[PDB]
DNA sequence: ATTCAATT
C-alpha cells in the first residue's frame, strides 16, 4: 500500500501533470443459493493495461481492461457473483453500451461502478448515461460513508490516517449538479 | 472544477 494515493487523487486538482496513466481497483465477492460467501476480505487493483492472457487488444479504454478481468475469475454461470469497480472518471460512450450487454447476458453478477467525477468532452454522450443507469450496472457518486471502506479496504488505515477535508463536497457538487441533471430530467 | 496492444 502506498500512502494515502487515493484521498491525494480527489485533491489532484493542481497535481494534474497531464501525464498519468488511469488505475482502476476491483473486488470479487462469492454467493452461494444455499450459503452466503464474503470474499470482502481479499481486495486487488486493476490497471488501465490489458494482461497479454485476455488475448490481442480489443480497444484503447480502460473499461474494456475491467471486462478483460471478469472471464479471467472464470465465475460460475451457477453461481451468483458480486463485483464492485471503482474509477475516477467519465463512464465514456462506447464502453457505456458494451457494460450494459454484459448484466444483460449475466443478470446474476451484481456490479456497481462508482465514478468519483463525470468529464464529457462534448455534450452529446448524456443519452449513454441515462442508458448506462438502467443497465450500465448500478452507479453512484462517491460519498464519505463509501469513501471510508475505500479507503480502510484498499489502503490500511493503521499507520496511514486519512483526513477528511470539504474537498468531497466541492467534488459532490459538481458530481450532484451534473447527475441531478440527467435525472432531474429523466422523463416520464 | 480537475489530469490520461505485439516481439526477443
Ligand atoms: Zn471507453
Amino acid at each position: 500500500m502506498d500512502p494515502p494515493t487515493f484521498t491525494f487523487n480527489f485533491n489532484n486538482e493542481p497535481w494534474v501533470r497531464g501525464r498519468h496513466e488511469t488505475y482502476l481497483c476491483y473486488e470479487v465477492e462469492r454467493m452461494h443459493n444455499d450459503t452466503w460467501v464474503l470474499l470482502n476480505q481479499r481486495r486487488g487493483f486493476l490497471c488501465n493495461q490489458a494482461p497479454h492472457k485476455h488475448g490481442f487488444l480489443e480497444g484503447r479504454h480502460a473499461e474494456l481492461c475491467f471486462l478483460d478481468v471478469i472471464p479471467f475469475w472464470k465465475l460460475d454461470l451457477d453461481q451468483d457473483y458480486r463485483v464492485t469497480c471503482f474509477t475516477s472518471w467519465s463512464p465514456c460512450f462506447s464502453c457505456a453500451q458494451e457494460m450494459a450487454k454484459f448484466i444483460s447476458k449475466n443478470k446474476h453478477v451484481s456490479l456497481c461502478i462508482f465514478t468519483a467525477r463525470i468529464y464529457d468532452d462534448q455534450g452529446r454522450c448524456q443519452e449513454g448515461l441515462r442508458t448506462l443507469a438502467e443497465a450500465g450496472a448500478k452507479i453512484s457518486i462517491m460519498t464519505y460513508s463509501e469513501f471510508k471502506h475505500c479507503w480502510d479496504t484498499f489502503v490500511d488505515h493503521q499507520g496511514c490516517p486519512f483526513q477528511p477535508w470539504d474537498g468531497l463536497d466541492e467534488h459532490s457538487q459538481d458530481l450532484s449538479g451534473r447527475l441531478r441533471a440527467i435525472l432531474q430530467n429523466q422523463e416520464n
